[PDB]
């Protein structure tokens, strides 16, 4: 009886219906673009029947209206709207695509409950729902700490329970390179913490398909030019050597052709491994020091007439990378610095705003320039604090920044980020849930859903539900669960 | 060979000795006051054999010098010192009491490591060790959230790995009364979150014996007169009705004869259930408004000539409870307010300093008045923050306050506290370890052990060892463990 996220339009009635575990079917409506050949739906039907059961409404008929997209990979443009008509003798779930059906199945399971005598019950009701924003993501960091594939899958399960639809996989960084590249086997061979802390091509396909079956996009992030210390272990001459030499290395060297030919071969591979339409190129916190200390780079700066402005060198670099992505049928997402340091961005390039200091203004600037924008700044869940910090994440109102409606339309969503300096398998799940659920509701539910007492009431029970489903979500406050 | 806490004296040699898993015995020296009939040692030998193994030193002989105390419960006066002589063919662990042997076994297990080829190895070495402080505790809160017995047992194991010797069990409080009382069945029947959220007499015995086998004291805290809301559900007319009329209640009513007869009977039961010599009476955050609003109490204040000074009414209450404890062969521990509010305490009453505003001065006052003191103030592990907060707990130097040497001798130790408003079985362990390990080394090791790099280096490996032993201790920073 606790809905989370709260659907767009909910109409409940005090009429009670009952379900019989051994005689309740989730089936395909005779009128549907999907049938038993639709693996995604067939698996969801079985999956949710187990989540639900561990007068009589004897069946839930599922009807997909338009071409189902059952065999496709979800996209930022995917329609996740759906309609739920709970009545006897047959309940009906209707949606334009399989994506909306997935969400509706989750909502339906949250409606079913057991009364005082253990009787499976559901109230007669009508639900009309659709997300406020299209990009609702969780960022995981598998470089600062390697995360076993199983916990990544458990995270995707929790994401589906919360209607998140994007897993921003910040797979590599300075400390380690777990991604196993087939065209460049020395990256992980030499950059991984160990050969037992790597993601084989199969581990990757596994995350991706498991995510697809839940309507979740897997956005890979291969951060450059900064945050690339671990890439140097296996790719010679990629990183920039620093000077008082020094045994220190800086960001990727943007003045070498070998750098671009390597990035060209590497991203062609990424374009073939990750089916998502987008590739996050990163571009955050590039340290200019080593570049400036390097003699050859000083000459390159002279030959290009960049003077002493290294943002131009950064821009030069990012623009060549951006161009490579553009030739491999992929879109690009970058951290705000790429935009702030005046790089020339092609239309459609998504900018992710992560810096907390006056981010509403950064939102105006980005959308003013006409670029799609994603907000993560107020949702750095790795920055833990004492108490109910879920309230501050919940209270955020993303569209509160100066701009026209056309500008506001460039805002496509946000992400709760769980960077890994202090996170691994021992503490990931409770740190992530239910704190991220606050971001989930703010990104899915209408802007007006803001009552804190009601939020607390539904979140408390949704958290217990996550625990009964095997997600070690931490408590909101003193209390207990009846599970 | 990552020792934690760092022993008092460690003399290491580069000579390597090796152990044969199938041919390595931990035995009673023929010269020892303990033998096979000593269950505590027999269980430890077995337990540590499994921890160690998941120029040959064939055996580790254990010699207890004075009366063993094998069948007793540990006490604040217990001698935990020991000596470890690691040499071939027989190593020797010698201690005055079994308590020191327990500590020695842990240290011995930390000296054994597997070399590059999986060979069990240990460096020839000599260790002389004893704790800097006698009271080294962890406070758990099973009221704000019920904790299944298994996580309490699990916590006791981690405490042993870290040389903690006191479990401060804040068993009840405002939100729930999990303790099952035989004399007062309704306290838990009506005050627990549910009947499946209680500690039966058997649950309590289990915690107590499991702790004893590890040289850990179980210190019970039944907080009064404040923090007693749940006690009111099953014991009528115990709590003070507040007025202004009001279906509202405050702390325990100190003016009724029924209160003291009830507490006399209740604490007699506690003195029989918990073998530890001390009972923590609590006494923190007593709100006076409810008392002030009660007519009958106002009368009592008049009859007693207390005027409008309710601290006198508080002192009155706690002094009577303190007297009850004194008549049942137990000592008392109280939160600082009892001392601060000028209650008359008998010699030997221990005062726990928990308020962090100028706690060093509070330490000065308490010891100046001649009372033993325990510090928890700077170690509130429930108050989480971003990053390596383990370092701030580690940097604390407890004896840095004004006082003579005699005053300083009254400081008997401290506790790392993990209050439960935001803690239950889903997040307790990773939140508690290795953060509490910092406090563990400050309370055990000498005052001069303060190098941060060395601490970081040993803690990091100690944390991996904890994970290996089944404790989901969270990471200190980026990295990995050689699983
Ligand atoms: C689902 O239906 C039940 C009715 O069977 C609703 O429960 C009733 O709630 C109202 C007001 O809260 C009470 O007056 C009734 O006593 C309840 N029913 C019973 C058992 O008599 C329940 O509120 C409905 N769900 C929602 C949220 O609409
Ligand atoms: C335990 O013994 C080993 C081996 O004698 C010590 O390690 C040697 O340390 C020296 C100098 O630090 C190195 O040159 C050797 O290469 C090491 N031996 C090995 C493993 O090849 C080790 O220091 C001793 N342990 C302690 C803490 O004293
Ligand atoms: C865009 C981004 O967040 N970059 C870095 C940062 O500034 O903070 C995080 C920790 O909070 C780090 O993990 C990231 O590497
Ligand atoms: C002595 C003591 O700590 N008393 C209260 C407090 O002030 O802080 C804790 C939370 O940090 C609460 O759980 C305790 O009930
Ligand atoms: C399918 O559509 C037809 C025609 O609109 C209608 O008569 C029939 O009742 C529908 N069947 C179901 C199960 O919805
Ligand atoms: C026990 O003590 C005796 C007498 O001091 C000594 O001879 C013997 O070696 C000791 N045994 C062991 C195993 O330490």
């Amino acid at each position: 009886p606790a809905l989370w996220p709260l659907p767009l339009s909910v109409k409940m009635t005090p009429n009670l219906l009952h379900l019989a575990p051994e005689n309740f079917y989730i089936s395909h409506s005779p009128n549907s673009t999907a049938g038993p050949s639709c693996t995604l739906l067939e698996e969801a039907f079985r999956r949710y029947h187990g989540y639900i059961f561990g007068t009589q409404v004897q069946q839930l008929l599922v009807s997909i209206t338009l071409q189902s997209e059952c065999d496709a990979f979800p996209n930022i443009s995917s329609d996740e709207s759906y309609t739920l008509l709970v009545k006897e003798p047959v309940a009906v779930l209707k949606a334009n695509r399989v994506w909306g059906a997935l969400r509706g199945l989750e909502t339906f399971s949250q409606l079913v409950y057991q009364d005082s005598y253990g009787t499976f019950t559901i109230n007669e009701s009508t639900i009309i729902d659709s997300p406020r924003f299209s990009h609702r993501g969780i960022l995981i960091d598998t470089s600062r700490h390697y995360l076993p594939v199983k916990i990544i899958l458990k995270t995707l399960d929790a994401m589906a329970f919360n209607k998140f639809n994007v897993l921003h996989w910040h797979i590599v960084d300075d400390q380690s390179f777990p991604y196993q590249s087939i065209t460049f086997p020395e990256l992980s061979n030499k950059g991984s913490y160990s050969l037992s802390h790597v993601y084989t091509p199969n581990d990757v396909r596994m995350v991706i398909e498991y995510a697809r079956l839940r309507g979740i996009r897997v956005l890979p992030e291969f951060d450059t030019p900064g945050h690339t210390l671990s890439w140097g272990k296996g790719q010679k001459d990629l990183l920039t050597p620093c000077y008082s030499k020094l045994d220190s290395f800086g960001p990727i060297n943007p003045t070498l052709n070998t750098t671009y030919s390597f990035l060209t071969t590497f991203f062609k591979e990424i374009s073939e491994v990750f089916p998502d339409q987008f590739i996050h190129l990163g571009g955050d916190e590039v340290e200019f020091k080593c570049w400036e200390s390097n003699p050859k780079i000083q000459d390159f700066m002279r030959q290009k007439g960049f003077g002493t402005d290294f943002k131009k060198l950064e821009s030069f670099y990012i623009q060549k990378v951006l161009d490579i992505i553009a030739t491999i049928n992929k879109g690009s997402i970058v951290w705000q610095e790429v935009f702030d340091d005046k790089a020339k961005l092609a239309p459609g390039t998504i900018v992710e705003v992560w810096k907390d200091s006056a981010y509403p203004e950064e939102l105006s600037r980005v959308t003013a320039s006409g670029f799609p924008v994603i907000l993560s700044a107020p949702w750095y869940l790795d920055l833990i604090s004492y108490g109910q910090d879920w309230r501050k994440y919940y209270k955020v109102e993303p569209l509160d920044f100066g701009g026209t409606q056309k500008q506001k339309q460039l805002f496509i969503g946000g992400e709760a980020c769980l960077w890994g300096e202090y996170v691994d398998a021992t503490n990931l799940t409770p740190r992530l849930w239910p704190r991220a659920s606050a971001v989930g509701e703010r990104l899915w539910s209408s802007k007006d859903v803001r009552d804190m007492d009601d939020a607390y009431d539904r979140l408390t029970r949704h958290r217990c539900r996550m625990v009964e489903r095997g997600i070690a979500a931490q408590p909101l406050y003193a209390g207990y669960c009846n599970h």
